[PDB]
């Protein structure tokens, strides 16, 4: 039971890092190699590619929600919000490419958790008057999601999403 | 050629209909507005898919023309934002309708890029828009908004609103 779970966690950790770092070019051989498991041990914990990607999604969403709390503790509210929304767009951009090559969408609990995290960050930044009070959490989440969709088929998906979020969140106005 | 006039009238009518109705666009309304019969329309355009592609061409031409009228009628930053809003709406409604029956061709994508680059360069030159952004980035941002708004009710409104937020940014 210890060896099994130690192996579960190592696989999910390796899978999430591989997706994050390689996107559409994510490699299952590399995941198995980096977790130090064999094909049969991998297939035992995750009989389907669906199952493994869903578990990667759940793990990354848990991390993103933790990241929102870390960012809020460590940076002014507007900075926490922009950094977090940028992370979210990058996650969507590289994770879609991975999901497309390896097979794809977030489940309802994951969308709910991200929505809560984003709403909490936006509210804190609007409350201290550093972020415009006329936008909604749904709107900003839709923008991050849309940027993910726009970036996922690009050769440099993480950089592309970063670029677009830089514009969407900073605006066009000359500094 | 009288037939070429008909072709032109069909395409202009088809473009306007999809723009206002997307997936619910009416062939009968297109033919009527074009002043041609059901059979004529069908002869020029065998498939709905083939008509949609010609619609994309026509709207791209119109968008390039729009870049000029905007630049003449509004300060460079305003011309840029309005044009990018138009592009987002086009993607949300018209390109989005292609799902009911896909994407712009490469020549058309490049034409839009060139028109965007021109508006961007003028707004950078007059110091009202940040010097570090590119036409590719802004067209990609328009694409993102189009993906966010397509297949939703009130798509044109939602595209307009999201593009507006994105170009304004979070500040103040």
């Amino acid at each position: 039971r210890a060896d099994a779970r130690r192996n579960y966690d190592r696989i999910i950790e390796a899978a999430a890092a591989e997706v994050a770092r390689h996107g559409a070019d994510a490699s299952l051989e590399e995941i198995a190699r980096r977790a130090g498991v064999g094909s049969a041990t991998l297939h035992r914990h995750f009989p389907s590619r669906w199952g493994l990607l869903q578990a990667v999604f759940q793990e990354r969403v848990a991390q993103l929600c933790d990241e929102a709390r870390s960012l809020a503790a460590e940076h002014p509210p507007a900075t926490a919000l922009t950094r977090w929304l940028t992370s979210l767009a990058v996650f969507g951009a590289v994770t879609r490419g991975a999901a497309r090559s390896l097979l794809a969408a977030l489940d309802s609990r994951c969308e709910q958790l991200l929505t809560e995290a984003g709403a909490d960050l936006l509210a804190r930044a609007q409350e201290d008057g550093t972020v415009r009070d006329d936008v909604t959490a749904l709107e900003l989440l839709s923008l991050a999601n849309a940027v993910s969709l726009a970036a996922e088929h690009t050769p440099d998906a993480a950089h592309h999403a970063t670029r677009l979020m830089g514009i969407a969140l900073g605006g066009l106005g000359a500094p």
